[PDB]
């Protein structure tokens, strides 16, 4: 669960909402939208 980076998702929900690009652990490697079960 490391979020200590800047969101990185490829997706849209990262890119522009701002409210799960806070703090979430995504390692900076999630490409896909069935493996962002993020929320924060
Ligand atoms: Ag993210
Ligand atoms: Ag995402
Ligand atoms: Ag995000
Ligand atoms: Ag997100
Ligand atoms: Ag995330
Ligand atoms: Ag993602
Ligand atoms: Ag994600």
């Amino acid at each position: 669960q490391n979020e200590g980076h800047e969101c990185q998702c490829q997706c849209g929900s990262c890119k522009n909402n701002e409210q799960c690009q806070k703090s979430c652990s995504c390692p900076t490697g999630c490409n896909s939208d069935d493996k962002c079960p993020c929320g924060n």
